[PDB]
DNA sequence: GTAGACGTGGACG
DNA sequence: CGTCCAGTCTAC
């Protein structure tokens, strides 16, 4: 998942927990039943904790917690969602973490390919610079300087799909939409945009990822899409207003956009087992 | 630059 | 059966 719904997931995570007694976690299969999480002994010998809040950075999660007889000591869990990692109110397919607190309340973490990561930590000290290996929350952040795009000889689609030249949160479908809304050639260097350019790639990065945000079916979140629509969405982006009230596919994974152009499947960022597949339409995203 | 890796599929032929 | 597609790390 990308930004939008890993804040969407943090949003609802909040809801049902922040104020709740975590009193133990169960890694019951996955890559953390064979080998223990960095720092998760030190963590559960230090539970119970009371969750203080539950917060992102692009695709970045963490929780925060504290004993209240100790309210100094803060410990947090780091998460990582991979390509398919998911948590709900409910023990799903491919459960691999449960989160057990107060009064038999649970939450799950389940991730098919098991890319997804935990990391427990007692520094503050620490996830500030983790935080400060990524650019800024495109989502989150109402004023980004998009013009530093311009100092790059990278195609834009690499640029974007980095989480920390520019901005954090962009994957594999928001950037190709973006593109394609915005009708700019994935493989244009960004020091070759013009200033207009700029300033269209940033009004469809917000109106995209708001767009995304917003949704209550995307698809990978539905092992929440029943709270998803019962939970309300901050004001992100507040002057930038969606027309579509769900998200949808214009160009990702197609073969046509909406208007019968052809869609090509380019590889244009990665090498070896890392190759991604960007999704364009020629006859709407140039060069100019 | 290039290459490989991390489990587990879904869709399709 | 088979093939291809589906976030980020690491090394030469």
């Amino acid at each position: 998942p990308q930004g939008p719904e890993v804040a969407l997931t943090a949003d609802i995570l909040e809801k049902y927990f922040k104020g709740k007694t975590l009193e133990y976690i169960d890694f019951i299969s996955g890559r953390y039943s064979k080998s223990e999480p960095e720092g998760y002994d030190d963590f559960i010998a230090n539970l119970p904790l009371k969750v203080s809040n539950v917060d992102t950075k692009g695709k970045f999660l963490w929780f925060e917690l504290f004993d209240p007889n100790d309210k100094s000591n803060k410990w947090y869990i780091w998460n990582t969602f991979g390509l398919t990692g998911m948590w709900s109110l409910f023990e799903a397919k491919y459960t691999r973490a449960v989160l057990s607190f107060d009064n038999e309340l649970m939450a799950y973490f389940s991730d098919m390919r098991n890319f997804g990561t935990f990391k427990f930590s007692n520094s503050e000290k620490e996830l500030k610079r983790k935080l400060n290996e990524l650019g800024p929350d495109f989502l989150k952040n109402d004023d980004i300087d998009i013009s530093k795009i311009k100092k790059y000889k990278q195609p834009i689609v690499a640029l974007l799909m980095d989480q920390k030249k520019i901005g954090s949160g962009l994957g594999n479908y928001l950037v190709a939409e973006i593109l394609y809304r915005a009708k700019i050639d994935p493989h244009k260097l960004g020091s070759n945009l013009t200033d207009q350019e700029i300033e269209n790639l940033w009004y469809w990065i917000k109106y995209e990822t708001k767009l995304a945000y917003d949704s209550n079916h995307i698809g990978y979140m539905v092992n929440l899409e029943n709270e998803s629509s019962k939970i309300g969405r901050k004001n992100y982006h507040p002057n930038i207003h969606p027309t579509e009230k769900e998200f949808d596919f214009l160009v990702y994974r197609k073969k046509k956009d909406p208007n019968g152009n052809k869609v090509i499947a380019d590889k244009i960022i990665g090498s070896g087992k890392n190759k991604r597949t960007t999704y364009w339409a020629p006859a709407i995203q140039k060069l100019e």
